[PDB]
């Protein structure tokens, strides 16, 4: 039942407003947005720090790729952006470091 290629509606809730574009289910959340011009917060780029953290509000993610998080916090929403893949649409508030 599964496509050879998908992408998903990924909707961002930033500081400067709400912003969506569709992110190939092979390509992290950062680096989509990224190529639609918005500028999102990071550091490593690697899974292991607190800088690109959001929290997810609706969807589903693979963040099998980070590894900052606990499971605990995963259980939670919070999102690793530079590490994650959509596996549905997603709705995603950015700029979270704070919170942790
Ligand atoms: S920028 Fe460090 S975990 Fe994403």
């Amino acid at each position: 039942g599964s496509p050879e290629f998908a992408a998903y509606k990924v909707t961002l809730v930033t500081p400067t407003g709400n912003v969506e574009f569709q992110c190939p289910d092979d390509v992290y959340i950062l680096d989509a947005a990224e190529e639609e011009g918005i500028d999102l917060p990071y550091s490593c780029r690697a899974g292991s720090c607190s800088s690109c953290a959001g929290k997810l509000k609706t969807g589903s993610l693979n963040q099998d790729d980070q590894s900052f998080l606990d499971d605990d916090q995963i259980d939670e929403g919070w999102v690793l952006t530079c590490a994650a893949y959509p596996v549905s649409d997603v709705t995603i508030e950015t700029h979270k470091e704070e919170e942790l």
